[PDB]
């Protein structure tokens, strides 16, 4: 809805930085609704679902298993790893890392399961491999969420994103089994509550990944609708503002409290 793409410029307004915007419909694949859809924003760590993507791809084929047990240590802890410097005695199954990725935004862990595919070229090569020539992986947790201005490293698009996210829980891309792990693992994301959640009404379902980096650097994308089952995805990045965590995580809910008033 129009009154939507009000809000969002006036997000751009507000946070004086670019703010790229799109919705849609997950049965049809069709745009409802975009903001600078095909342009350029570090994906942070909204990547993580696309990693455990290509890792359940992994599995599927035989390539992985979902229980094999990683170990590192301390050498390998990064910034930002609430759930995988907690094990450093016995490590964590494969299985463990991607809901630690995900639900925690865990870095180590998401560093980890990049080990496991081949790293960012073999993601990059994975999405490419599906139909996505645009988003790309190309370093390691913490530097991927440098955001250098003009800098495509590390880079999607809001129409890229949404396409293959659509594409990641819908397609004959994962098997059955692995599609609804990919999702539960979404739907108990807990470090974005202030943002699409604090809009979402009672009953309705969501399944989303938050991400954050430097130079204001903010995003989300998700798979959401009413009564407890996803119809829409909407994907949300910014880039360039000077604001506060807190109005950059408001004018997100506002988006979402708007889109959610004009469904
Ligand atoms: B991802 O969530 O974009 C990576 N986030 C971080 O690496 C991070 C750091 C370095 O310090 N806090 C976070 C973080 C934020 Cl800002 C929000 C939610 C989870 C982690």
């Amino acid at each position: 809805h129009p009154e939507t793409l009000v809000k969002v410029k006036d997000a751009e307004d507000q946070l004086g930085a670019r703010v790229g915007y799109i919705e849609l419909d997950l049965n049809s694949g069709k745009i409802l609704e975009s903001f600078r859809p095909e342009e350029r924003f570090p994906m942070m760590s909204t990547f993580k679902v696309l990693l455990c993507g290509a890792v359940l791809s992994r599995v599927d084929a035989g390539q992985e298993q979902l229980g094999r047990r990683i170990h590192y240590s301390q050498n390998d802890l990064v910034e930002y790893s609430p759930v995988t410097e907690k094990h450093l005695t016995d490590g964590m199954t494969v299985r463990e890392l991607c809901s630690a990725a995900i639900t925690m935004s865990d870095n180590t862990a998401a560093n980890l399961l990049l080990t496991t595919i081949g790293g960012p070229k073999e993601l990059t090569a994975f999405l490419h491999n599906m139909g996505d020539h645009v988003t790309r992986l190309d370093r390691w947790e913490p530097e991927l969420n440098e955001a250098i201005p003009n800098d495509e490293r590390d880079t999607t698009t809001p129409a890229a994103m949404a396409t293959t996210l659509r594409k990641l829980l819908t397609g004959e891309l994962l098997t059955l089994a692995s599609r609804q792990q990919l999702i539960d693992w979404m739907e108990a994301d807990k470090v974005a509550g202030p943002l699409l959640r604090s809009a979402l009404p009672a009953g309705w379902f969501i399944a989303d990944k938050s991400g954050a980096g430097e130079r204001g650097s903010r995003g989300i994308i998700a798979a959401l609708g009413p009564d407890g089952k996803p119809s829409r995805i909407v994907v949300i990045y910014t880039t360039g503002s000077q604001a506060t965590m807190d109005e950059r995580n408001r004018q997100i809910a506002e988006i979402g409290a708007s889109l959610i008033k004009h469904w």
